[PDB]
């Protein structure tokens, strides 16, 4: 049930000047689509989607998790930390540093967070404990956006990210409560307009989380989509360009979400 219809994906890269590596699987059915699926690409600001969903899971076990208020310094100030700046001098909560890091990429709720994880190697420990053997966290905000041509570290593979979103947002990874508060901040996202979510259409349901590393031509996003009528699509799509300078595109990830639902025969 893999890739019953062949999509130009070749040519799309091609046009793009790099790789493009996509996975998405069709909940209902379990037909699939695969280019490039099983390659790694860099996580970028990806990385916070699964971030939130491991605080979920450690908020089945410590109750009052997600209300703790956080207090942080200036100097946890990362570049790009839309919300939590707004709040330096009165603190937030777990869930809302959540949120942020979802929803508007915040760095410095990302790395407070991962603090509160253990850093990389506790989230990473997270994501094996559902079963993901690919995702690597190696590196904080903003060192693990470097995506150098070959480097393994702060990266998954489309598959993997596609099979660890099931789980979490439709499988049983995580509790009822904490499965559909995971959904609803991807739902909210707010930094993906222009990806997976410009191929589907506005009377779907859909939750994302985008990645941009700002080099390499690296960019990525992942999406549950519930189309009315059928099954939920769950897909990924990641990309990189082998120079330095190389611009990312918001378009391809969004021609490539289109042919991925084009080949599960998902009309759109």
């Amino acid at each position: 049930l893999t890739n019953l219809v062949a999509e130009p994906f070749a040519k799309l890269e091609q046009d793009f000047g790099g790789s493009i590596g996509v996975y998405a699987m069709d909940t209902g059915s379990g037909a699939t689509v695969s280019y490039r699926a099983e390659e790694r690409f860099p996580l970028c600001s990806s990385f916070k989607g699964f971030l939130a969903a491991a605080v979920l899971a450690r908020s089945q076990q410590q109750a009052g998790l997600l209300d703790t208020p956080i207090r942080y310094g200036k100097n946890a100030l990362v570049p790009w930390s839309p919300i939590s700046e707004k709040y330096l001098t009165t603190g937030m909560t777990v869930a809302e540093l959540s949120a942020a890091a979802v929803q508007y990429s915040d760095n410095a709720a990302a790395n407070l967070l991962l603090k509160e994880l253990g850093g990389p190697a506790g989230l990473t420990a997270f994501m094996r404990s559902i079963g993901d053997t690919t995702f690597r966290l190696d590196r904080w905000e903003l060192e693990l956006n470097s995506a150098i041509p070959g480097d393994a570290r702060d990266t998954s593979s489309p598959r993997a990210v596609t099979e660890s979103l099931q789980k979490l947002t439709l499988g049983s990874a995580l509790a009822a409560p904490q499965r559909q508060q995971f959904v609803d901040w991807l739902k909210g996202n707010t930094t993906g307009n222009h990806r997976i979510r410009a191929a589907v259409p506005a009377d779907w349901a859909v939750g994302d989380k985008t990645g941009t590393c700002g080099v390499y031509g690296t960019a990525n996003d992942y999406a549950v989509v519930w189309p009315t009528g059928r099954a939920p699509i769950v897909l990924a799509v990641y990309t990189r360009a082998p120079n330095k300078d190389d611009k990312y595109s918001e378009a391809v990830i969004a021609a490539a979400a289109r042919l991925a639902l084009e080949g599960l025969g998902v009309n759109g």
